[PDB]
């Protein structure tokens, strides 16, 4: 008693026991099925020419015989794809939100223990601009599902995520192999990257950051010990070096001064950037900080002059 879909690239084939399991309120198997068929039949327009147009709108999610006969029908054109063809790119926004979508669904089991962010940071992917020069971090995981987007969607060397607190840290390990598989079974690329259990405050992590091109810290509800520590570490990051945070470490208005020549402030510029400046989500800000030792130097050369 199961339902398989077989992958447009001959990836082995995604198995769902039956009753499919409801994930939530809003997500359920049966749904994350239709969608996985309709995202492929975009992929593969030959697909979409194979497959019988009733199929996708004639469908009884609580019968077993209805939800077969959908798999069926689609594994069938699938067959006759591959066939016609016996005579790895990234994938777009789109699929992209529905991949992380069912990595999420498939690995956070219990989440007792998405939309508006999946598009802030696509936004925020769109703005920074990496290149296979960058290494970029995720200050703080949780489940690595921003590390999976950007990894999915840049070139940079190598994606981090670091998180300290056990449940999520033990979810991002079930979200790698998930993700890894998924992409797979599309047949998408993404660049390479790695989900840890870790303090990102150790002195390992010190010269990791001092080292990391591009960091993403979502810093919002960290205390200010943490966010003292984290000013700390920046100090020590290269020039040109990049924070996007939830929440500003410098003012933006900063004027450095003789009393606040220790204040961060001191060596980088700060923006506020809004895709609100066609968006039509949360009217949400992000913060761009960027390594500039010139502010400092400046000062000095005028106080010299
Ligand atoms: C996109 C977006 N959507 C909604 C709202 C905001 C945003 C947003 C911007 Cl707007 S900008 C931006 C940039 C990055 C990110 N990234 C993530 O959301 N990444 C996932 C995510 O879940 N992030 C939060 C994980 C929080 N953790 C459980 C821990 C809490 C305690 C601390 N901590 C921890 N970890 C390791 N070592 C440690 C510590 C403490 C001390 N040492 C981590 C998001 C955003």
């Amino acid at each position: 008693l199961e339902l398989r879909l077989k992958s447009p690239v001959g990836a082995e084939p995604a198995v769902y026991p039956w009753p499919l399991p409801v994930y939530d309120k809003h997500h359920d198997a049966a749904h994350e099925i239709i969608e996985t068929i309709r995202w492929v039949c975009e992929e593969i327009p030959d697909l979409k020419l194979a497959m019988e147009n009733y199929v996708l709108i004639d469908y009884d999610t609580k019968s077993f015989e209805s939800m077969q006969r959908l798999c069926d029908k689609y594994n069938r054109a699938i067959d006759s794809i591959h066939q016609l063809w016996k005579g790895n790119t990234r994938p777009s926004t789109g699929l992209l939100r529905h991949i992380l979508q069912q990595v999420y669904n498939h690995s956070v089991t219990d989440p007792e223990k998405g939309e508006t962010s999946f598009d802030l940071v696509a936004q925020m992917i769109d703005e920074i601009k990496m290149t296979d020069d960058d290494l970029f971090v995720d200050l703080g995981s949780g489940v690595g599902q921003v590390v999976l987007q950007v990894a999915a969607a840049t070139n940079c060397k190598h994606h981090y995520g670091v998180e300290k607190a056990d449940i999520p840290a033990k979810y991002a390990e079930t979200m790698d192999r998930e993700f890894r598989k998924w992409m797979k079974w599309y047949g998408k690329k993404h660049a390479e990257y790695t989900l840890e259990r870790g303090d990102f405050l150790s002195e390992e992590w010190r010269e990791r950051i001092a080292n990391t091109s591009v960091i993403f810290v979502n810093n919002f509800a960290f205390g200010p010990e943490v966010d003292h520590q984290l000013k700390e570490r920046f100090a020590n990051m290269k020039e040109g070096g990049r924070i996007v945070s939830s929440k500003p470490f410098a003012p933006l208005n900063f004027r450095i001064n003789s009393r606040n020549l220790s204040d961060i402030g001191t060596i980088m510029r700060v923006v506020e950037l809004s895709p609100l400046k066609s968006w039509t989500g949360k009217p949400v800000s992000y913060y761009l900080h960027t390594i500039d030792r010139t502010i400092l130097e400046n000062y000095f050369s005028s106080l010299k002059n």
